[PDB]
């Protein structure tokens, strides 16, 4: 199954059995990464919400709906990372939208750019999609640099675009296409 | 002395005491390692002849001259690897040579890339040397997979470098730059 190792890393798609180590990684993280990100409901930091929540994407998974990766740090046996992909539609559009967030602990290691990378890869090649797109808060810089690094091109801006913390909040939209898709 | 821990391993500096244990781990991979490593004399794996290995090397340790550690399962109470420090330069050099090795019982769970890591660290951090250096036969694979995870960048190959088991073997030249060493 889908793997992909560098350094002391993993990066895989999650399995019903990650159900206790991905509700540590959002509690661990619940404050680092709340004003990033829309309002979380309970269920999210807990391990009897994300079993319900790996059912259905167990599901998503077997009709190459959504693909959630999550990063392990091999060393420590944790979940240090996700990077996840999704609203997939196939014809006419082929895109999905990829969304990710890293462990407070391992910033500045080049891990997102890579985990990123890896899995665009296997989702062009593997998945045959067309287009990918992500959408960062502006004052997002390090999210900015690791889709710039992994040559994604700025599409435009969306005013006030989702609702995070109280208010809603502008992003840049950009996506990465692939040349070699496959009608 | 330094001390290093991850699951149940210990990565220390060699010690008098260490004299049986270190022999009988040679001595428990002599075959293994026949087609990797120069010839080694009877001595090398005796507890007597490390008596006097080891006095050189705790005199090296005294003069930061030599580091020569260990890794240690501590369930077992047995030395499993090596890590070895040697040829070590200052002005203007400030620079050394790495090699390592692992019990072929113990092969296949990142324990050498762990050990190497974390005295590499150690090397930079606390004794400030700028340069490693690691060379290694172009089909060990697993030494290879073990410096490119760690970092170390090819800088070439050194044909006909080292006398292996009756024949001259080709080497890569590989090595790792402190960017933060301080003149
Ligand atoms: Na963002
Ligand atoms: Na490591
Ligand atoms: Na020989």
């Amino acid at each position: 199954d889908v793997s992909f190792e560098f350094e002391h890393y993993q990066v895989r798609l999650i399995k019903s059995s990650d159900a206790v180590t991905i509700a540590n990684y959002f509690m661990r993280n619940r404050h680092h990464l709340a004003p990033w990100e829309p309002k979380r409901s309970h269920a999210f930091f807990t391990p009897e919400g994300w079993k319900q929540r790996l059912l259905q994407l167990v599901e998503l998974h077997k009709h190459n709906l959504a693909f959630y990766f999550v990063v392990v740090d091999k060393n420590e046996h944790k979940i240090i990372g996700t990077v996840s992909y999704s609203n997939i539609t196939r014809f006419p559009f082929h895109a999905g939208h990829v969304g990710y967030s890293l462990d407070s602990e391992y910033q500045g290691k080049g891990i997102m750019r890579r985990a990123v990378n890896v899995t665009i890869d296997w989702m062009f090649k593997a998945q045959n999609l067309h287009r990918i797109m992500a959408a960062y808060i502006p004052r997002n810089e390090k999210s900015a640099k690791v889709l710039a690094a992994l040559g994604f091109v700025k599409e435009g801006e969306a005013k006030k675009y989702l609702y995070i913390n109280g208010a809603w909040e502008d992003h840049i939209l950009t996506s990465k296409i692939n040349d070699d898709w496959k009608p």
